[PDB]
């Protein structure tokens, strides 16, 4: 309840700064690369084995595996930078510019830009601009460096709005039986996206475009952690209004996904992340 | 200092019992495919990437890696039942038998015989037979049943002796650089297999077969603990003969692969797991 995360347009300069540095650094000394790596095997890691289900997406433990990656990753951010926390892009709010792309979250002081389409949409502006940043693919190999392309599928070619944040928070249950791509009347597939997709998170990932929109490489773009730090917010702000109500599945449901079940590849469990306060950080505001 | 681990011709036929009674259990609770997936992770974790080395092998980390992940693995069986340890196989010894597929710790109230020919080399004796041990391929979805084909490839038609284990025991260095498969006079790659390549560790994967033989799917074999509780164990000897002697690199090596760096997936280090009676565990002799 102490470490505040704030909205990247309430930023000082110096905190932009320092964030990027903060990042390259992790970068250099090769623990970002943990954490691509983390996404990506959970991503594979079915629960149970066959399921369309994973550690961490397309179903209950969605919202509770990032909220812990995060959490991790911002402890990292903290051992090099004690004054640095993970801000949050409220994607919300740009939905309503005449041009997302404006947004002073792609500055070259920032993010960086989009992808330059008379390159392959490789992104050669910012401080993660090919060159400057490397990547890897889902062989867990080099690959050519960051690429993004706003807007440009046809399922995703605008941001989620204000709207459908608020139609999610609307449902009363944290998610329903099967607990998966299908579930129904439940906030969490409805956050991730999965209803009349795709929508709010899935949607953001495909609008980026990229690396950002496939699981195997989404975090290889630093604005991954900007955009969960969102969706992790719009649930901690669900928690606030249904108080009355609490995760789901409690139990019977599949191992790795009920309340007091280990999140592969961690053994941390969903019960260990549902008081932020306790986690040691807070939302401006 | 209290767990003692077995040689499996050491044990009773209650404990042999028992240990597979508990395996199959952490198999139906979903634990067991934990295991699966962190080694397979940890095998695709180039350290750095683009290079040869990966978190769990070809590189200094190989021992502690593999230290962690079976005391991991034993502190869950005796979560099941504090009476069961991990038992290791002492490959060295059957390799002076007739006919090593004859050890009793392949009989079918263990770990099951070798594979079927007719059946494409599906293990149909045993607990872990197929129809009774469901495994997962490199993908991470089911793959259809345990194989094994014993000593069925020229490169490793013989499991290694002890004239093997004592010659390696012999090496002062744990390590050297460049701390990869290419490294000389390294207790650390001899043990591993990659002097004269395959032998030792390298040599047991490959004389099993099957699962075992390939690096992405190894673990789905039970057999894969008892082979690493043997690797341990001599790792265990070699400390204690060469006591002056520490982990290395103790800087300045791949991150992951120096003493105080975390072993992906996990933030264990070597340091960590150096000295296995603060583990809580000794071998029985
Ligand atoms: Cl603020
Ligand atoms: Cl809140
Ligand atoms: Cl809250
Ligand atoms: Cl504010
Ligand atoms: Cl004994
Ligand atoms: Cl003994
Ligand atoms: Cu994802
Ligand atoms: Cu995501
Ligand atoms: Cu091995
Ligand atoms: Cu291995
Ligand atoms: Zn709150
Ligand atoms: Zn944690
Ligand atoms: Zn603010
Ligand atoms: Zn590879
Ligand atoms: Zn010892
Ligand atoms: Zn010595
Ligand atoms: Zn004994």
């Amino acid at each position: 309840k102490y470490r505040v995360r704030k909205n990247v347009l309430h930023l000082t300069d110096t905190e932009k700064r320092d964030f990027v540095r903060t990042v390259l650094i992790l970068k250099e000394k090769g623990i970002y690369d943990r954490y691509i790596a983390w996404h990506g095997a959970a991503g594979k890691f079915h629960t149970p084995p066959g399921s369309d289900r994973n550690a961490a997406h397309m179903s209950s433990a969605f919202l509770p595996w990032h909220r812990e990656y995060l959490l991790r990753f911002e402890r990292d951010l903290q051992s090099i930078n004690p004054e640095v926390t993970l801000p949050y892009w409220e994607w919300e709010t740009d939905a309503q510019m005449q041009d997302p792309s404006q947004s002073q979250i792609w500055s070259a002081d920032f993010m960086g830009g989009n992808g330059n389409p008379i390159k392959d949409f490789i992104v050669d502006t910012g401080p993660f601009a090919a060159g400057r940043w490397t990547t890897i693919d889902e062989q867990g190999n080099p690959s050519g460096g960051l690429k993004r392309n706003f807007g440009a599928t046809k399922e995703a070619p605008t941001l989620p709005t204000r709207d459908d944040v608020l139609n999610a928070l609307k449902i009363t249950q944290y998610d329903t039986p099967p607990w998966d791509m299908t579930s129904q009347n439940s906030f969490r597939n409805q956050l991730e996206g999965f209803i009349n997709g795709p929508q709010l998170h899935n949607r953001v990932h495909r609008w980026v475009g990229g690396q950002m929109g496939v699981v195997p490489t989404a975090p290889n773009d630093p604005v991954f952690f900007l955009h969960h730090a969102n969706v992790d917010r719009i649930w901690a702000v669900w928690q606030i209004i249904h108080r009355n109500q609490n995760y789901q599945p409690m139990k019977n449901g599949p191992f790795g996904q009920n309340f007091r079940d280990p999140m592969y590849p961690w053994n941390t469990t969903p019960e260990d992340v549902m008081n932020h306060r306790k986690l040691g950080y807070v939302y401006d505001i």
